[PDB]
């Protein structure tokens, strides 16, 4: 069970008000081919529009959410809704767009989904709570057949164009005309009581029903978010390199070695309590430090109560010592911490718009990540930029331009002239710290954090 069968019943009591008179007894092979398309008994890697749950998870990546509604059929006009908050309007002759006839308004959806989607994934998944009229438009700017490969280069065909016979993936896919071989999955066929706004707001509050399709198409795909990511975690499943991942990963565990032992040498902590991830490392392996961990897992969906961790009866003392907090979102950060914050608000490929405020960031593995708040570090402050080193200044083996940093703390520096070997060691920090900074973490420290006090140790 690869994929969803044809054969498999699709229950169509949501689709009766626009498709009045629809029989119950309905299985995916009969709806495709009422919305009018044909699948000619074909073994050639399409089997199903219609995907399972599980296929869609793997390809989040792909998910436009997806929603029609009637302006007031046949020479109805219809508002096409999707969730990068485009409304189109189709006539049969937030940005709201004037009637046009289907002829120009495929050609949008082309440009529009090769645009969001050439970064992420190599298909589109239309996410929908199917009523009737989105499925019924289909027809009007998608077209169907075996999987085939781009005219241009080696990726999977996600377009069609009428006007040269050719097919595209989302990169080469200008003034193409037909999206190709979609994919689509109803979250109404999950199991649910009443409808999309009911269910949607039991969950968030950060998405509003303005009344216009756009609105429903971003409550669709935040319901099925949450449903797959929030209420339901698989940190089993892997996801592609579509950027960044391996250098943020590295960069990560670079900037976490280097603030934590910075933050014992300058105040000399006794003790180290390390709450997060219940598979972590010592991040410094040759600090005196007591190193104490507590497990927790990462939460996606509302940040950890810091009382429910600390408290209810471990050196017990979470006051004594140091508190690392490497990517364990809590509410309120006790004042003696040293933490690692994924911002939800950064835009980039790895992160997608998530539930109530939260994103989805997918590196390796999906984490639904509770939404960034700056209420969290009252206690604490922002992180500077620093460099430390403790290393022998000594070149062994990239041409070179001398270092002036007052933030290379080094013996090299303290003696008045940063050696060869501690300026590409400064540079290459510096590079990896910028590239998790972009990537979306914030770093925060306990108020008495002072690299001043760093220099001392070079005696
Ligand atoms: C072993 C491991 O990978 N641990 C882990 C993973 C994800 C974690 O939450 C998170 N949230 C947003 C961005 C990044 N990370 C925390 C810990
Ligand atoms: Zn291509
Ligand atoms: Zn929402
Ligand atoms: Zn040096």
């Amino acid at each position: 069970p690869t994929h969803l069968s044809v054969d498999t019943k699709f229950k169509t009591e949501g689709l009766c008000v626009d498709i009045p008179g629809i029989p119950k007894d309905m299985t995916y092979r009969r709806l495709i081919s009422m919305m009018g398309f044909k699948m000619n008994y074909q073994v050639n890697g399409y089997p199903n529009m219609f995907i399972t749950r599980e296929e869609a998870i793997r390809h989040v990546r792909a998910w436009i959410g997806f929603d029609v509604e009637g302006c007031h059929g046949t020479n109805l006009p219809l508002q096409l809704g999707f969730s990068t908050g485009v409304n189109l309007v189709a006539v049969p002759t937030p940005l709201m767009y004037k009637g046009l006839p289907w002829n120009v308004v495929r050609i949008k959806i082309v440009q529009m989904l090769s645009d969001t989607l050439k970064n992420l994934s190599d298909r589109v998944v239309f996410v929908l709570w199917a009523h009737g009229f989105e499925l019924t438009s289909m027809k009007y700017f998608v077209k169907i057949g075996p999987e085939r490969t781009c005219c241009l280069c080696d990726r999977r065909a996600t377009c069609f164009s009428t006007a040269s016979d050719t097919y595209a993936c989302w990169h080469h896919s200008i003034g193409f005309d037909y999206v190709y071989n979609p994919f689509m999955i109803d979250v109404q066929q999950w199991g649910f009581t009443g409808n999309l706004q009911s269910n949607h707001d039991l969950y968030c509050q950060v998405h509003g029903n303005a009344h216009v399709a756009s609105c429903d198409a971003i409550m669709t795909r935040c319901l099925a978010v949450h449903e797959c990511f929030v209420k339901r975690v698989d940190w089993t499943i892997e996801y592609p390199i579509i950027g960044d991942e391996l250098k943020i990963n590295a960069a990560c565990r670079k900037v976490q070695h280097m603030v934590v032992k910075a933050a014992l040498l300058a105040d000399k902590f006794p003790v180290l309590h390390d709450i997060g991830n219940p598979k972590a490392i010592k991040c410094v392996p040759q600090a005196d430090v007591e190193w104490k961990f507590y497990d927790a897992q990462p939460c996606s969906d509302k940040a950890y109560k810091i009382e429910e961790l600390f408290y209810s009866y471990h050196s017990d003392k979470f006051t004594d010592g140091v508190c690392l907090f490497w990517n364990c979102n809590v509410d309120r950060y006790p004042a003696n911490s040293i933490v690692c914050r994924f911002d939800t608000r950064v835009l980039s490929n790895l992160n997608l718009p998530g539930c109530d405020g939260g994103s989805l960031y997918v590196n390796k593995h999906a984490f639904h990540t509770p939404a960034f708040d700056k209420s969290a570090f009252v206690n604490l402050k922002q992180l500077p930029f620093f460099y430390y080193s403790d290393s022998p200044c000594e070149s062994h083996g990239i041409d070179y331009v001398p270092l002036k940093s007052a933030t290379c703390i080094t013996r090299c520096n303290l003696g008045g002239a940063v050696c060869r070997h501690h300026a590409n060691e400064y540079r290459l920090y510096l590079d990896a710290y910028n590239m998790m900074i972009s990537a979306g973490f914030s770093l925060w420290v306990y108020k008495q954090f002072d690299t001043y006090n760093l220099w001392n140790t070079f005696t």
